[PDB]
This record gives C-alpha cells, sequence and structure tokens, in this order.
DNA sequence: AAAAAAAAAAA
C-alpha cells in the first residue's frame, strides 16, 4: 500500500478496548498539531513519551497505521505575555507559577488550576497577574510531563506537591472572551512541565506577586485551611438556591455562598438528589474537621474590597489515609 | 446548542 513519511514528537500512548478489540493509539505532535495514529503492542511498549520520531504510515482498514519508526531527536518559553496576544487567542509557551489546584464545586470532571503569569500592558509594564486554567481529568492527566496521573488521587497529589512551583506551559491557548476575561486553556498538544527550581530563580519572586486575577472581574482566588467552625445552611430563595457558608480560617472569619443552578439536561429529581447529597456532605464537614479526621481547603472567589459576593470556587478534603476527596 | 464569570434578596 501507499506509505506516508512524517516526523513528530510523541505525547501520550493510550489503550482503548471497544467491542472486544484492543486499540493502541499514540498522540504525535506534527507541525504543532496533535494527530492520533494506531499501532501494535510492540509499538506501545518500545515507544517512549516526549520523544520525536520519524514514522512511516500505511493506510490500512480505513485507519492510518504505524509500520516503522526511527528514534530521532529534536524548547524556549516566553517569560511574559502581552494583552494583544490574549486578544488574538494565540498559542504560547509561558513560565508560570503554580498556586492552587482544585476540582470545580459540583462539577464531575472539570478542574481549575491557578497560575501567576506576567501580563504586559500596552504601557509596556509587566505585572504579575493571577490566571485560571480549566480542564478535564483526561487532559490534565496527559499534560503533566514526567508525572503519571492514573486516578484523581494522583492528580490531587501532583497538584499539592506542585504548589508554589514554576511551570513551563507548552502550547497553551490564551483565551479572551466577549467580556475582558482572559484565561488559559489546555489543548491536546499542550504540556505542563514542573521546573523543580530549588529556588534557583529567586530574584524574580518579586515579579510573581499578584493583585488582580485577569480571568475574573475585580475578584481573586484564595486558598483557606479550615481550622475552626465550619457551618453551611441551605437557602432556597424565590430565584436563587445557595449554600450559605461560614468558616474559621487561622486569620479571619469567612462568610461565603455556593450558588446552585439546574443544568438544562438535568431532571429535577436528579438535581434535587444531588443537591441534598451535597448538603448532607457539607453538614458533616465540621464534625470531621473537629475530630481531626479530615483537613479542608476552600478555594474562594473573594473580592479584596467588599466581602459580600464571595463564592466558594472549590473545596478539597485531605483525609487521614492520604486520599483526596474533592468535595 | 458558547462558555463562563457574576450573582445578598425582596420590598
Amino acid at each position: 500500500l501507499r506509505t506516508l513519511n512524517v516526523k513528530g514528537q510523541l505525547l501520550t500512548k493510550t489503550t482503548m478496548s471497544i467491542n472486544n478489540e484492543d486499540y493502541y493509539l499514540f498522540k504525535f505532535l506534527v507541525n504543532n498539531k496533535s494527530i492520533d495514529y494506531y499501532g501494535t503492542q510492540t509499538q506501545f511498549f518500545s515507544l517512549i513519551n516526549n520523544k520525536t520520531y520519524e514514522l512511516v504510515l500505511q493506510y490500512s482498514r480505513k485507519k492510518l497505521l504505524i509500520k516503522s519508526y526511527e528514534q530521532c531527536e529534536d524548547m524556549t518559553v516566553c517569560k511574559s505575555v502581552t494583552f494583544q496576544e490574549f486578544c488574538a487567542n494565540e498559542i504560547k509557551s509561558l513560565l508560570a507559577k503554580f498556586l492552587y489546584g482544585f476540582k470545580i464545586y459540583g462539577s464531575s470532571n472539570v478542574y481549575k488550576l491557578v497560575f501567576v503569569i506576567l501580563l504586559e500592558d500596552n504601557n509596556g509594564t509587566i505585572n504579575g497577574v493571577q490566571v485560571e486554567m480549566m480542564s478535564d481529568f483526561k487532559r490534565l492527566s496527559g499534560a503533566f510531563k514526567n508525572h503519571v496521573i492514573e486516578n484523581e488521587n494522583d492528580l490531587f497529589d501532583c497538584m499539592y506537591k506542585s504548589e508554589e512551583k514554576y511551570f513551563n506551559l507548552y502550547r497553551i491557548k490564551c483565551n479572551h472572551n466577549a467580556n475582558n476575561y482572559k484565561s488559559l486553556s489546555l489543548s491536546s498538544n499542550s504540556q505542563l512541565e514542573r521546573l523543580e527550581t530549588d529556588d534557583s530563580m529567586f530574584e524574580y519572586e518579586f515579579q510573581y506577586d499578584y493583585t488582580v486575577n485577569i480571568s475574573r472581574s475585580n475578584k481573586i482566588i484564595q486558598k483557606h485551611r479550615v481550622t475552626g467552625n465550619f457551618t453551611s445552611e441551605r437557602n432556597i430563595y424565590q430565584n436563587s438556591d445557595r449554600f450559605v457558608i461560614s468558616y474559621d480560617t487561622a486569620n479571619e472569619k469567612i462568610k461565603t455562598s455556593i450558588y446552585n443552578r439546574m443544568e438544562n439536561a438535568e431532571s429535577k429529581t436528579d438535581y434535587d438528589t444531588s443537591i441534598t447529597l451535597k448538603d448532607v456532605t457539607l453538614s458533616q464537614l465540621n464534625s470531621l474537621i473537629e475530630s481531626n479526621l479530615v483537613q479542608v481547603d476552600v478555594y474562594l472567589v473573594t473580592d479584596p474590597n467588599n466581602v459580600k459576593n464571595n463564592v466558594i470556587a472549590g473545596i478539597t478534603k485531605i483525609e487521614i489515609d492520604g486520599t483526596y476527596e474533592p468535595l
């Protein structure tokens, strides 16, 4: 059959079993595009992650296949980013400081990661800003280079031991919505590499101090270790339906809300059951905190000026076994 | 069929 000659960097290898047949597929980075190819078990085992290859491909059974490969060999990340590079929705490689990582409250699959980057005004000044990057479990598992994320506990463990550490963000997409909200996005070929600096880059720590979160409007995200009197009531108002929450961080009493809205494709019975399970699990949280059975972190969308529209972005339970439960 | 921030409610 006809053969295709390509060259590209491997990103991940996956095994999917469907209708009692196993398929080994490799995600390769060719010309800054993620292309999925098929292969055999020898391909699955011999090929290594994050390495370029010279591949020959045969088009068999309506599927591009890998026949032979040659292990070849081959980056620079921008230390900043401009407003216009966010406006154009460009694709960049940044140097960011990881801050927090949590599972969006009430979301089954999506996670949110908080970074500190250097934005640049048209005035030509670089300010360390706080940015949010949402993703799913699959992309987040396949994005951390040199880290094997199998289940959710591994993802949270990587998140917690990557906290306040520097990351090269390869081929991330700089979103910009209709309103002036700028976020980060994780594409198929996007990768996240942890530097393990050992504070080798410390003179720049002054630059990585934030006062504005550019993915939100005059709000930031802050992480609190609940040490005291957690409390959560539920209030169904005429329109809204929110958990009114108070708790006690080592510094401040905090008041907050978790707003509940029914999804379009969500039956009222399923929504009501899910919300009552959320309420039951929140009303048991203070009992677990007091008895030293869990340690709770709350990631909070706080307004630095007026604390009257606080919202809990996420909650994470660290259990005494070491397991992480994303409340 | 965008999605995601912002939303004290209720007189």
